[PDB]
């Protein structure tokens, strides 16, 4: 097989095994819970 035939089973085996995100939601029990959830997702504070 040639390479562009053997990148596409690459991308076969890749998506073979991978899964999607299973990440939560945002709750509107109070204040504070949203405005957690908010800050936590900022690359900001990530990077420090």
């Amino acid at each position: 097989l040639t390479v562009d035939q053997r990148r596409w089973e690459d991308l076969k085996s890749r998506l073979k095994i991978a899964q999607p995100l299973h990440l939560p939601p945002r709750p509107d029990n109070d204040g504070f819970r949203a405005k957690m959830y908010d800050i936590t997702q900022h690359p900001f504070f990530k990077r420090t």
